[PDB]
RNA sequence: GUUCGCGAAGCUUCGUGGACAUUUGGUCAAUUUGAAACAAUACAGAGAUGAUCAGCAGUUCCCCUGCAUAAGGAUGAACCGUUUUACAAAGAGAUUU
C-alpha cells in the first residue's frame, strides 16, 4: 500500500525504510532471437 | 363391325344412303464422344501461439452431409499475398532562353 502511495516499488521502499553457463546463454539467445524476429508459425511458414 | 332405311335374287344372301365411333405418343430415340463420384499410387501434410488443443463467427462468381431456419463438415473449401499518385507548399544548388 505504502509503495503504491509513493509510486515506488515495494521491496526497494522497504529497504529504504530499513536503512532509515556461456554455452547456454549463446543457445538461448539464438533461440530467443529466432523467436522474436520470426513472425511465423505453422500456417505462415507453410 | 354394329346397325335403321332403300333396290335385286331365293325370313336368307348380295348391292347401296345414313347413323354410331372419329388424329395417340416424344424436353427421351439402345456402348465408348456431352460430361457422377469415391478409391488407388506417388508426394507432402494439420488456425492463432513457443507448443498442444476447444469452440464460435466472417468474406466469397466453392460446395458436400443433413428434413432442416438443428447440427456437422481439415477452425468444412479459397482468404496468410500484393502493398510507389484525389499529392501539394517552402528553402538551397545546377544547365538551357
Ligand atoms: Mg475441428
Amino acid at each position: 500500500t505504502i509503495a503504491d502511495m509513493m509510486a515506488r516499488p515495494a521491496q526497494v521502499c522497504v529497504e529504504r525504510y530499513n536503512r532509515l553457463l556461456e554455452d547456454e546463454e549463446k543457445e538461448m539467445l539464438a533461440e530467443a532471437r529466432a523467436r522474436l524476429l520470426n513472425t511465423q508459425g505453422k500456417k505462415a511458414t507453410r
